[PDB]
């Protein structure tokens, strides 16, 4: 199943923006001049290299937990991490012998706090090894991978430290003109990789002042994790001092530069209506429709010089693909720009009773011209359509579009790109179950898998999609209410579960295509279901009543109560209006005129002086007073 | 950046009622007669005009809120509206003065409740002030804009009104055959706008008998809000006394008719195809495939003479457009009524060898008229798949197909549409902040707005959106997870917002539309975010684990997991089986054969007591009378 | 209104599915052969029969429910079903008499436990009656069609059961090659149909071994329900023992084979490109694009001999119906099969200034054939956009583009098909109200029906949706905000709810449909609503600011927010660490360095001894003996 391998890929950050323009316009090609031309063009757009260079940022998570230890379970106290950027030296020392401290030495603003990685109070060092995220374009070598859960003495409330020193390697990547490059984590910086210290004019900068560092010759460790690599001095470095983090990159060097050209394609019949000054080339392949300006934009231009020879020979060769002897050249090739920025050049060609052929080459031709006008509308609502089938899943969208497995995600109001993370391929076992172990009447949705990240060996828990793609996650549960068919595609071959224990494997042939079956089916059998009846007629149509299985229809007519469901259930355990006043309301709920303002001073009085008994009586050296003085009452009765 | 003014429209009421008729058939234009006929024809529908005639409803809104205050804070034990009709002669005095008075006197089935605006006990009058809403088709004229917060005495349950008078002027919209007006806020009523007193025949009336006035030469004044302004009797003036409000309006005058014309659109070149009666003009405009029955509609019909010597020249000039003399007219003009509705009317035209050139024409024209027959079917297509994607997003669907800024709004099973509401355009301060200022941990979805209704000064809060207009609320909050590149289209310029702090302004040119990058991107770069999977893989992925962010698609997997969270968590805090009586339960749990029944029966009897021992504790008197006992129990022991 | 009849079709099990491929491809149709040819074909694909045959299920559900008995209510704490299939000769019994008994004697490892119907402690017989959920697909004869809620003695905790003998007549569909049959209801076995004792290699058979009986002669009753019923012997009768049913089935007897066809389409005009082997029948049609082979398939061919006379007559008359003498026939008749499988049969026709005319033809039918090249990628969009539409409402594009009133539900990847059922057609009254009788505040959001299954006289509860038919629940309410215009369809008629109480029916006129006002609609109105913007502009819109009207767009703006409220509102009701504990940490929030220590001990103690105290008090028995011991002191006293 080389064609659909395991892949992880629901999250995309930027590095990739892509947008879906409102509004484009399609012409009216009828002013003038019912005679044409036609010819043979080829056509390509403009476009522009990027760069990847394969930045690194350090960064050190500090972390506090507090807890407190009973004799039989300890409850944690709540937690908090926060992020700092090292200092210099440390980061020197971390890439000259890729191993760091364990003492973080942050000062706030009126004395300094020396933490500890486990309140040892020692000025150790700790290596790096690698950690359970790799990627082709990502590393990391933290050096704490664990977590401490000491127990500790009991009745002894105790805080500790998990200092978590770590370094990452991405690659990043900029576009023209090259002035802020966008890293694959995520992290956004505005200087042109180009920048060493004398391109100010040249080339954008625009961080800040004393946040900037540009070291020469500087020795850097070949790779992270073996004690002792071999070094290697590079050109220039940069450092960026955040701050949270510390990014830093190699002063990249001048950029190459041949020609922006594409290839777009290359079609064989055009034709052209040329108005007064905006020949039309109305090709024949019914998706293109271009308008240029009637001037020959100069063959000789210092802009193409690349693609000048190559503009020739493959018209030539398009010719003697299909015109012979019987269609002649027609003058020489020309060259036009579009509005659009595309340059597409062309050669023109032709070929009693004369006229008569003639007149009816040219109404063939206007026929030709004026249907693929009309057709020039259905692209704009098609861009239209998959404007708002982008909001339900833009990954199956976009691969559908671009024939590539591509995995995007919406950034407020433009898509970011990714591929597909590749997982090992080879331990990933898809388990024969669906029911929730410790939940009894709870059994889950797609079916659980156990896969294992490139170069680790801790295993995670995922759950199979469309197309063998696992999506991250262990929570897509669901009640569940039997029989069920449940019926997975893994392309091609789906999985069958039948009440939910893995009847057997079958081949994809016995599932006839909606496609294949335009005609009329035999006739559907109208089934029924009795557990889902008997559950709506008793009237607790509140979980099983329905899972919502035509999920976008059946979803939004429920929400609207799922909401008043949430505000009344909030409402009662939310701090209310000191719950014993509560029956004041229903003392004057019922009756009562006047007596309702002098009870209700009483009551104030009596309730000012009962909730601070009762603040006394809740902190247990209250309650172990209370009990111990009706202890000794009851004694001294004896 | 006049193209995209801020609005805030996400609101439609009626006056306007669209639907998507369901079933649309095509034919099969090969009956017979394989020769065919051309000529030049134009199109034209049917439509009608509507009437607008500016309603007036009179409203008075009074409500109840009762409060107790403590030292420190006051708590407020809920409060209820309720909205009643004036009676006859505050109207007089409202229309005649301008301004209202401050005592209800409703009366209950057996006596009066003279109802007071602040419990002062008066009979005064109260002025009309412009309210904060205000619009081109809507204005207010409240009287009361504040709340009133009166803390009063400390431990004193007191209950007061805010009798809050108010008059309205909105505009209605009432289409043939005018039998019931719907104004601009929602009010329907079931009467022509044209009856006055004696067209019970001619025009509709169903509302009621006594419920209805009609008064002549009302002295009604020109604008509330001005202590003093100018009078002005109109004609007559009608009242319809509803349950709860006042509507008015002013007895419109005969309406004018001329014709019912539209002009959708006048092509070109069309194709007839008669069959044996049903001539059919299939159109080249590859939209328009229309049907008719082999009869004149008698040019000289007494339902069209406006279009009468219109229907001619356009004919002609179409003619002079393109056939100057090559093309020679046949016959005189006709006139053909299709199956919609819609009158269509047209021109013909005509222009050894000459026998091969009429078969060649005959050949093209039929493959013509059938690729168009085949292409009718993508229409159907096209409004099968739009009547879906409007359950979608009404609004975005309605403006592309109709090139217009449109609000619309699902009633059932019917749109209801209206334009877009304009702000002030002047004061509209976007905050560069989306953290949530009282919350850590949490920050908006979109840029927050404080935008200002005309003609007002009272400050809002709403949310940015698409195209720049203003969606309304402060509550798309979301939990959030560093780093972040959000960019926000308000075209033609994106805001960017990197780690939620509004980095800079971008221009609208380093985003590549899709459409214009259909070829190959140059390779995707595989990105990865850390935080999210080290979430992920700890077991605590609950609220931070994803915020759904390809929506439509994740959301539907784990709707039926929060509907287990809220049922699960409505159950326990939920009046359960005497909380003391769960542990029988438990008692027969482990294990018990008949001690359960005696064991039972005791209990039974000892939770009787005890209920009512802790009801009696309950009470802020008896807790008092308990803690005094006891207090007095342990000084006897001294 | 025959045209839609009420039907509450919303459930599909198996026995049906269908699937959505992805990958189809269209060709590059100009390799060589710029000459061409043409003729006249017809098409048909191949088609299965499949088989229905009426199996049966017995079944028996046992339930335990356990309650308690206080004064005035009856409290139930819990209850548990439980299905198990009946032995062998209680089935006897039951196809014997059409009575079955009301004992169940399982044995659990170790000794039986002989359960009774009401703990009568008796061996009687009850009848089988017919149930309230019937088809013209399904059947149930149930014998305990209530619930029993018998209070019982006060303060006497008791536990019954309801033994609950059912069978079931479904109809089961099963397909080639047929070694697995799916009934109605979704119960799935891999056994052919056709298996007798004797079929092991011919017949598939992969269930158990003593698990399945055959049984020759067995006298079977006619219709359960009627006390003595006529008899009929069955040749054979196989049952099949599952661990919780029992599947029962007439052996069928041998398939009839006459053969596969299903008279796709008949074209009329094709073209075909012959490039080296691979002749295309570029059809007219524009939906039909083929592939074959250069090789006839041997009319004479043993696997169609059915269609072999009436392959030539059809051809023969459509030559008549259009090619009376001008055009020729072209040799004999030709068969071709295609790549998918279905097989095509056409025959050729053919008809100085003959070369022009030559010329003329065949640049026609180039262009002709491009234009259909060009538009098969429109079928692989639209494939495209319906697999993302399918996953709002699959029931309507599905009933759209198979033009039948379809229900179909998704069942993991692949969609299960079903009709829909019909209610009794004359007692479905629609209530004029939408308010919740109950809740003050909240309203219905589509009109609540009482319909009623057919054959039975237990009324049920559902809502209205479009097109006339019925959705399953009662729990559709939402909060609701005056003024309201709710339409609701019911083709052709349309509901007009005002203010939530049933203004009027409406003929469905007064609503132009947007494909018939392409044009320009006068002016929209420019509507508003002040009580939403009232709710919004004070700072409490939790429930009623909205109610997603435009659903699935405002509807995922929000998820996030929700996820926050259960998150929060679910941790303060959820087991604390344990919460006297809760103090000490704002203890030692507000300051203290070491006393924290101590003070954590000595509350360790404290509170170790308090909770033993506590859970002391919280049996009803402690708090009786705390109130005597108090009440006795005080006694003592005096
Ligand atoms: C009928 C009477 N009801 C009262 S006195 N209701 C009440 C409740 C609350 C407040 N005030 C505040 O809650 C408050 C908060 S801040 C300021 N005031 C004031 C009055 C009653 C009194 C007794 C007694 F005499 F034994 F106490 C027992 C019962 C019994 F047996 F039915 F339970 C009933
Ligand atoms: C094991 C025994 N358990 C009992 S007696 N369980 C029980 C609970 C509830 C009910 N009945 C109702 O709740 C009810 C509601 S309406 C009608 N009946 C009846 C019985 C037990 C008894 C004592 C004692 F003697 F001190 F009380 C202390 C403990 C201790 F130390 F473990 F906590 C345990
Ligand atoms: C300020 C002082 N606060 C204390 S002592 N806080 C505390 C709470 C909890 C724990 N420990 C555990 O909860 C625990 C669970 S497991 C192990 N330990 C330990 C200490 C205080 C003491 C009194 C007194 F003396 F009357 F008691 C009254 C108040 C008053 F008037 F403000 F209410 C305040
Ligand atoms: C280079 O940068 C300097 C900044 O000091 C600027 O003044 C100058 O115009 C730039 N260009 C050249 C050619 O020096
Ligand atoms: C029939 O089934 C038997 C199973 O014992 C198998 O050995 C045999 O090959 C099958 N076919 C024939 C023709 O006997
Ligand atoms: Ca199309």
């Amino acid at each position: 199943t080389t064609k659909y391998p395991y892949r992880v890929c629901s999250m995309a950050q930027g590095t990739d923006l892509i947008r879906f323009e409102r509004n484009i316009v399609c012409t009216s090609m009828k002013p003038i001049n019912e005679d044409l031309d036609e010819g043979i063009m080829v056509v390509y757009k403009r476009n522009i290299v990027a760069h990847t260079f394969k930045v690194r940022v350090y960064q050190k998570v500090l972390t506090f937990r507090r807890s407190y230890a009973y004799i039989h379970t300890t409850y944690l106290l709540g937690s908090n991490t926060e992020y700092v950027a090292p200092p210099m030296w440390e980061i020197h020392h971390i890439n000259s012998h890729s191993q760091c401290y364990s003492s973080y030495s942050r000062v706030i603003a009126g004395t300094v706090f020396v933490a500890y990685h486990r309140d040892s109070y020692e000025n150790k060092t700790m290596q790096l090894m690698p950690d359970d995220y790799s990627n082709t374009h990502s590393t990391r070598y933290v050096t704490v991978k664990d977590q401490w859960h000491s127990r500790g003495s009991t009745w002894l409330y105790r805080e500790t430290c998990n200092l978590n020193c770590m370094v990452t390697i991405t690659t990043a990547r900029s576009k023209y003109p090259y002035h802020f490059f966008a890293t694959s984590t995520g992290d956004v910086v505005d200087i042109s990789p180009f920048y060493n210290g004398t391109n100010r004019n040249a080339s954008y900068f625009g961080e800040n002042a004393d946040k900037f560092f540009i070291f020469p010759n500087y020795t850097i460790v070949s790779d992270f994790g073996r004690p002792n690599s071999a070094l290697e001095t590079h050109r220039l470095v940069a450092f960026l001092e955040r701050a949270d983090s510390v990014i830093s990159w190699d002063i990249q060097d001048e950029k190459n530069v041949t020609c922006q050209l594409t290839f777009w394609e290359a079609s064989e019949r055009t034709i052209r209506s040329e108005a007064e000054d905006s020949y039309h080339f109305s090709s024949a392949k019914m998706t293109a429709t271009f308008l240029s300006k009637k001037q020959e934009v100069n063959m000789s231009d210092s802009a193409l010089d690349c693609v000048r020879d190559e503009a020739i020979n493959k018209l030539q060769q398009i010719f003697n693909t299909s015109y012979n002897q019987t269609y002649e050249k027609y003058g020489n090739v020309s060259v036009f720009e579009t509005t659009g920025g595309l340059v597409v050049f062309w050669q023109g060609i032709k070929q009693q009773l004369q006229f008569t052929y003639d007149t009816l080459r040219g109404y063939i031709n206007r026929a030709l011209a004026q249907i693929a006008e009309a057709w020039c509308v259905d692209q704009r609502r098609t861009l239209e359509v998959f404007k708002e089938l982008s909001k339900i899943n833009p990954s199956a969208i976009l691969s559908a579009i671009y024939n590539k497995p591509i995995a995007a995600r919406f950034m407020g109001d433009v898509l970011g790109l990714a591929s597909c993370v590749t997982i090992n391929q080879t331990s990933v076992k898809v388990l024969r179950d669906m029911n929730v172990k410790e939940s009894p009447g709870r059994c889950y949705s797609r079916p659980v898998v156990i896969f294992n990240f490139a170069n680790s060996s801790y295993v995670q828990y995922g759950q199979l999609g469309e197309d063998n793609e696992i999506l991250l996650g262990n929570h897509r549960t669901e009640e569940c209410q039997l029989p069920s068919l449940k019926i997975f595609i893994a392309g091609n071959s789906a999985y069958e579960y039948v009440d939910y224990l893995f009847k057997r494997m079958i081949d994809l042939s016995s599932i006839s295509t909606v496609d294949s079956m335009i005609a009329l089916d035999i006739d559907p059998l109208e089934n029924t279901d009795f557990r889902v009846l008997e559950l709506y007629s008793q009237k607790e149509l509140r979980s099983s009543n329905v899972f919502d299985l035509e999920e976008i229809m059946r979803e939004f007519n429920s929400y609207k109560q799922r909401v008043k469901y949430v505000e009344d259930k909030v409402v009662d355990p939310l701090p209310p209006y000191l719950k014993g006043l509560d029956d004041l309301m229903s003392g004057l709920g019922a009756a009562g005129k006047a007596v309702g303002v002098a009870i209700g001073a009483v009551g104030g009085a009596v309730a000012s002086v009962v909730e601070g008994v009762a603040t006394f009586l809740k902190n247990p050296f209250g309650a172990f007073t209370i009990i111990l003085v009706a202890i000794a009452v009851v004694i001294i009765i004896y």
